[PDB]
């Protein structure tokens, strides 16, 4: 069972400006797990060219945020409209493929922070080169008026010089809620 | 098929004092390959709070080691009992879930190595911070008195000062005995 | 379902002479995405040990290349031959085993470049230690003269002083083509 992106580089994101990005997300699930696969293409918008050493007010971070409805589905407030996430051809509820609450629990309080477990850390690369490192930081359920979450935080340290976000790819899992 | 732990915060493992940590462990069988998930709470003991700086006694690195019996059942020298792995609601005998033989052979001497592809290496973060690295390294069958094993050792260079072993999760998978 | 090389040390492979090498690859189809385990151990030729300090003609780098027809099957220019690749016991045509086309376009023109996502880096390490680290670079469908590809480069820039090329294993997922 697969609830995918489609896979062309046609946008279906706004970091900055309606459809500056093409965020590829395949989400195979794997009896327990959520096995998956994120690339990142940005093709307009501030981050298209990291600017960093020419523009100081760029930022070095932020966030991509699928915000789930208790029925799996994508909130508005998300970085990515619901109907861009799909079921592949048979062999709504995407509860199956939300990150597991037990595991993954929500902040208990408004002064108490989620357990470190709910996080994933990766290295990636932009354009393809293993000096433009970005750190990209995937958190589960961390996230205010929202069921469930997938955060992707990509951050980096390096004032980049007019590097295009052309990201290499990274795969990860977490366990299901159901 | 999934072999995995309680998901929730109680403890489960001993690696200084009784119950002093959980580690989550999803074992999930894709097949040839076992994909896995592990994270590491640590909630009492001389590790719940790493103070290296002001402890120069404290350890910078330690095992959480799963010794299995030819029936893939976890053995009295684990730092986990056996009573806390078991199969997940169908849709003992666990060899299934155990790293092939062929694959990571034993040491063939006492003067013998394994081969390196029976290690994984990771970085995981403490406290959800990227600053603070340890090294995660996943060795299968390489312990005495075992017939199969998987050992988690944690390592890190950083004379940490009062941080909390609360660990980032990391996924890996493995060539599985059968 | 499960591609695989042999899992014992015997050599498969030719980096610089015939039989040089056994790279130890998995390969588990999961509905839409590939679960990928692999390993190198460099058993003969210029690469078993490194001696780039003592010998500065010897490559920081080089490639293992997966070269496929049309029908997934491994050509002749390709590193390891067609043998070397079998399915495992039922529980040619490999398309299935194959970097998607959509996901991993081929370059489109002899001036134009890739997309990032086409790569996956990882780090690994040689002779079971953290200060030998190799970086492995995979990329998909990135090769002249064949329908798919795989492509293996391990680079390192430490000058390493008799140090043997004997991996530790790295996992790894793509996008299928069917």
């Amino acid at each position: 069972l697969t609830l995918w992106t489609t896979l062309d580089p046609s946008p279906n994101c706004k970091i900055d400006i309606e459809k500056d990005s093409k965020l590829t997300l395949v989400l195979t699930k794997c009896g327990s797990q959520i096995l998956a696969n994120v690339s990142l293409i940005i093709v307009n918008g501030k981050f298209k060219i990291l600017n960093n050493k020419t523009d100081p007010s760029l930022p070095k971070s932020f966030n991509i945020k699928l915000l789930f409805d208790q029925n799996g589905v994508l909130l508005e407030n998300s970085n990515i409209e619901k109907q861009y996430l799909n079921f592949r051809s048979g062999d709504k509820n995407a509860i199956g493929f939300m990150p597991n609450l037990l595991a993954y629990a929500k902040a208990t309080t408004d002064q108490s922070k989620i357990y470190a477990r709910n996080t994933i850390y990766g290295n990636i690369y932009l354009d393809n080169q293993p000096y433009n490192p970005v750190v990209i930081k995937i958190t589960f359920n961390n996230e205010a008026d929202s069921a469930y979450s997938i955060t992707f935080n990509y951050s980096w340290t390096k004032d980049y010089d007019n590097i295009p976000f052309d990201s290499t790819s990274f795969t990860f899992s977490y366990i299901a809620q159901e």
